[PDB]
Parts: structure tokens; C-alpha cells; sequence
């Protein structure tokens, strides 16, 4: 039971395990798409990933988080981007459709919970505990971890660049 | 362990436990409101509570539950209107804010979700499962069944007339 903080402008909360980090093998998961079908990371064996976690769509900065990547995702290569939060897939649905984001894919915890300890995800204190952090995090084509980050202020946007491999 | 039958169309969908009924008291809970803040049934002592219980807003029929229920709650006495739910609070507000609903209380499973349980409200298999059923529950001041439906088909509203005290 490790934890890391982040905060809510300034503001400590804690958050559940830690992040895998560079070298790392990502723990496979199995997360809930848009058609309520599960889906596991294992179906995108030998396409790269980008794992885009929010607390919620819905949520100014990380509403933010899935147009960009949507829009970097046709720009890129091998490699599909995984739109991952605590949001009911309903609500990721509707926020896609309304966008007219086709090129990510929304995944959500509504099943697969454990995913959020897992990857040092859950936020457990605060008035923000059941939400996953923001964070994003790039795998390879074997679920190795190419890079990843940890947003230290959940304010802020992540870094998209910078770090792209 | 027990479970009770409702259906997807038709389609048989198991849901834990067993909805409170006439003459239960109906068990305390602590769910998430828009701000938030937790809140509990226990707020609401000696005013009467409609417990609309839903899938999820931003799915259609819940969708008009909602609306229902807030123009139905100005043509009320002593009672709250808490519309409860899978959504997180985001989606709870944007619906609400969208349509202009203020009469109505929104509260996530966010965190409480033992609830689902609790009122007999857990979808354990199919694609609903993490999703609370469709049903409505009605309470005194004292967290008494005055009445309380568990709908059969999800795909059909609840009857709001009938029953209403």
C-alpha cells in the first residue's frame, strides 16, 4: 500500500499504489467500451498505446484532454489512444457524439475497477475519492512502458509533446 | 444472496438482494451530490423522499424519468425528489444544468455503492452490471416504505401516478 500526492490546485490528496513507471511491464486490464462490451488491453497486442485517464470528461481540463488527442491521434502512427476515466460510458459516449471525436476509443471503470490501483490510479481521500487521477501513460506493442506521466496538479493539462515518442 | 429478475426488452437480468418493500424501514445511505459533498438519508428526516433510481441519465428513458420527476416535485408537499444513480455527479449536473431542472436532487453511487445492495438495486450480469436497476422508492419522514417499485422491462418508465401518495 504505496501512495503518491497530487493536488486539486494546491491541495494534498492521495492516491492509491503508483504508477509504472519506464521498463515497467503494464498490468493487462479489462475496461468497458461504448457498445458495454469489455475490452482488454491484450486485444491491442502490437499497436503502441496512449492512455489518456481522467478524473472525469465532462470536466473542463479533461474534456480538453480527449479533443487534442483525438485530433494528435490521426497524426500518429500504429497506435490507438484509449480515452480511460471513471466516467459511465454513456456520458463518454454522449460527450464524443456531441464532439464528433471519432479516432479515440472511450474505455470505461464502470467494470474492471482494480484498474485504478493497478496503475496508481485511485484517488482515496478528499471529495475526489472513486475518480481516478489524471494521468497518461504510453505502452508498446507487449504493454512495456515507453512513458508516463503523473500529473502533479489535477488543474493543469498533461504534457502531450513532450513526452511523445 | 438473494436476487430478484428484471429485463432488458425482454432478457433476463439478475439484480442483488431484494428492493425494500411496504412496512420496511428502508436501510440509511451516503451517496454523492453535485458539489461533491456526501449526503445521507439522514438529511432528510421528517421530510418524505422520492428515490428515483436509474440506470443512467444520458440514457433516454431515465432521461424522462428525470424531467417527470422535477416538474412533477413543484406539485408536491413535504418531499424531496433525489434522483439517484451510476452517473457520476459531472453527468448528474450537466443534464440538469442543460435542462434546466432544479427541483430535483441529484446523487452519485460514486461513493456509497454498497446502496446498490442495500435497496436491492445491483445489475450482477450482462452488459448492466455495475449499473443500479430502474426503480423508484418512496419514504416518510422517518425512512418508512410508503411504496416502492421495481420495474420489470428497463426499457418502460416507472408508473409515477400511481402509485403517489
Amino acid at each position: 500500500t504505496m501512495t503518491q500526492t497530487v493536488h486539486f490546485q494546491g491541495n494534498p490528496v492521495s492516491v492509491a499504489g503508483k504508477l509504472p513507471q519506464i521498463g515497467d511491464k503494464a498490468k493487462d486490464f479489462t475496461l468497458v467500451a461504448k457498445d458495454l462490451s469489455d475490452v482488454a488491453l491484450s486485444s491491442f497486442a502490437g499497436k503502441r498505446k496512449v492512455l489518456n485517464i481522467f478524473p472525469s470528461i465532462d470536466t473542463g481540463v479533461c474534456a480538453a484532454s480527449v479533443r487534442k488527442f483525438n485530433q494528435l491521434a490521426g497524426e500518429l502512427e500504429n497506435t490507438v489512444v484509449l480515452c480511460i476515466s471513471s466516467d459511465l460510458p454513456f456520458a463518454q459516449s454522449r460527450f464524443c457524439g456531441a464532439e464528433g471525436l471519432s479516432n479515440v476509443i472511450t474505455l470505461s471503470t464502470l467494470r474492471g475497477a482494480d484498474f485504478k490501483q493497478a496503475y496508481g490510479v485511485a484517488i482515496t481521500e478528499g471529495p475526489l475519492a472513486g475518480l481516478t487521477a489524471r494521468a497518461v501513460v504510453v505502452l508498446d506493442g507487449q504493454d512495456n512502458v515507453i512513458y508516463s506521466e503523473l500529473v502533479n496538479e489535477i488543474t493543469t493539462e498533461p504534457n502531450y509533446d513532450a513526452a511523445l515518442a
